[PDB]
């Protein structure tokens, strides 16, 4: 069912995350972490304290898809287990902000072609697939985008609901 999902998304905030490559999404999926640039880190920290759920929706650039979405489970922190992000040549690990712990809500992909009817009011109502890294997606668009993903039957949102 979608009911616990809808509960987790109730009054969530949603942020488009752009990964340069699949390796970093796969590391995020395996490690339950994400790191972003300071400008997005501060937005996500602000959002994490402001909303019951902060949902990161991941898209690998040039993939034409979203690769799933995750709920922030912490603010960003530094010093932890280092993550060997395959970073775009031009960026160093120091350029990144701290590390967010995330709980994956959906590890399945969704092709952009399936979200072509969703516009993001916070990006001039451009298709929700369109957005810079860190782009916040308004609640209704964000919720409908997440409900478009194939259900991820490997995930039990029971523990996620407990965190919120
Ligand atoms: C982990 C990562 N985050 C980004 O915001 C860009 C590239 C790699």
């Amino acid at each position: 069912g979608t009911s616990k999902l809808k509960y987790v998304l109730q009054d969530a905030r949603f942020f488009l995350i752009k990964s340069n490559n699949h390796e970093n999404v796969s590391l995020a999926k395996a490690k339950g972490v994400w790191s972003t640039l300071p400008v997005n880190e501060k937005k996500l920290n602000l959002a994490f304290r402001s909303a019951r759920s902060v949902i990161l929706i991941f898209s690998v650039r040039e993939s034409g898809k979203f690769q799933g979405f995750a709920r922030l489970s912490s603010e960003s922190h530094h010093g932890g287990s280092p993550i060997h992000w395959v970073l775009p040549a031009g960026m160093s690990a120091k350029m990144l902000g701290g590390v967010f712990k995330i709980d994956w809500i959906c590890r399945r992909e969704l092709p952009f072609t399936k979200s072509a009817h969703l516009t993001n009011p916070w990006n001039e109502h451009k298709p929700v697939k369109i957005g810079r890294d860190g782009q916040e997606i308004e609640l209704e668009c964000g919720t409908q985008l997440c409900l478009l993903f194939p259900p991820d039957e490997s995930i039990d949102l029971y523990q996620v609901i407990h965190k919120m």
